[PDB]
């Protein structure tokens, strides 16, 4: 029953940050996440600018950026409107109640003025989600669960990862969906987003993440960033991800 | 066989940080843990001032602060000397590889040039602790890892907690002990510090310390939703330290 990101989009009970982000997939052919692993925010800019028609998501870690200001972030917001795509503050969020609303709202970064998604951990119950969402839902903004792990030696189990689906599912009006290595939920209006990508030669190709393995969202830093065209790196993974999604349909 | 703070201080197989903070809990009769949940700098330090002769350690969220600065940090620094505390920024790291690198070391806060402590989750596997620590040793600093969650809904199981323990083990040149409910480990050159500390899921200091084995128990609202915070942080000191006198015997 696979539908595509543009029929997607359109489920009643889509999450407009969701839909938002399936619309720009179908109609620029990405289902790319640069994983954006730079400490300057004049490169974080240029890759923006350059690579912003290429991706669907331009994912973050401001607390790396030696030199961040919110106007850093206010440029950046300009790019992803320009050419479309979401912004995604990776900062993996485990803490719960007052203290997470904070670091989500408040401090310096200011996380929830200017970051459409978050990820956040499970392992401490579902605390983490609600006191994020005491935040995000009146800012319209989307929450994503990790899920499952591939890293040497994750604890995350089969148990862990239901449990993390069960927390999306009640709160369904802010969690949009999973980082994960593979389908995680059979229901169309969560996202799956895949790190640990390759086409060289642990990490797996496009076609093994969203072909085989029913992700939608490729999740790449190094192949990319460290490249020296980044732009056509970009493109080789952009376009292995879209034939890998289109083969899927049928 | 339970062991003073003094003596475990002078184990053969000790982290320097952990007999650091060994030593002055024994000095200063204190193994309490404030959780300084302020979002201004001026009442950060105001706290640290009036509560640091009772303290063995000052619990941070640098995050939250809206006006922070590294010079705020290097005040906090001095009264953490001057006083005697060490700094603990509970900052649960999470990532692996480069990017917890420098997010220990490097962005706008530069955790690891004031923090004596850092904390981290299991859950990814070592590549948390093994990125951290390519950063803390070289610095000298120390780790916590979070064993227990003690929070409702936690995935946290038995083999979970196995699992950190077992990787603090792996990683005793830099893990100094654990974020837990109860004692994880029987080794005794491991710390213990527990949250959810009330006189009154909370649990008693008496409890946590007498009872349930940990070393320190971390208190925030308990003592700065207080009107007079020292009082009450001298209340949870007594408190946590006669448990602590009880079970040495
Ligand atoms: N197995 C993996 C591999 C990469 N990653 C993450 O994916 C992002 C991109 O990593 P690379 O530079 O390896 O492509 C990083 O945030 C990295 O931590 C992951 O979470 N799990
Ligand atoms: N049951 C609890 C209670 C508090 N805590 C921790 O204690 C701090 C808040 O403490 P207070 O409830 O004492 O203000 C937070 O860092 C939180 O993570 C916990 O981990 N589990």
């Amino acid at each position: 029953m696979e539908l595509s990101f543009g029929a997607r989009a359109e489920l009643p009970r889509i999450h407009p940050v969701a839909s938002k982000l399936l619309r720009l997939m179908q109609k620029k052919e990405t289902n790319l996440c640069l994983s954006a692993d730079v400490s300057l925010a004049r490169e974080l800019l240029q890759l923006a600018d350059a690579l912003g028609p290429s991706i669907c998501m331009l994912k973050t870690h401001v607390d790396i950026l030696n030199d961040f200001t919110l106007d850093v972030m206010k440029e950046l917001i300009t790019l992803a409107k320009c050419h479309e795509f979401l912004i995604f503050e990776d900062r993996k969020f485990a803490d719960i109640g007052n203290t997470v609303k904070k670091q989500y709202e408040g401090g310096i970064f200011k996380i929830a003025s200017w970051a459409d998604l978050v990820n956040a951990h499970v392992v401490p119950g579902s605390g983490v989600v609600k006191g994020l969402q005491e935040v995000g839902l009146p800012l319209h903004r989307g929450c994503l669960l990790i899920a499952e792990m591939s890293s040497t030696g994750s604890l995350a189990t089969g148990d862990y990862t239901r449990a993390a689906v069960r927390m999306a599912e009640e709160h369904s009006e802010f969690v949009v969906g999973f980082i994960s290595g593979s389908r995680v939920s059979m229901k169309p209006e969560f996202l799956h987003l895949t790190p640990g990508v390759q086409l060289e030669a642990q990490y797996n190709s496009p076609q093994e993440v969203i072909g085989k393995r029913g992700s939608d969202i490729i999740i790449v830093g190094r192949g990319i960033i460290s490249a020296a065209d980044r732009l056509e790196a970009a493109e080789m993974y952009r376009k292995a991800a879209w034939e890998a999604y289109l083969s899927r349909l049928g």
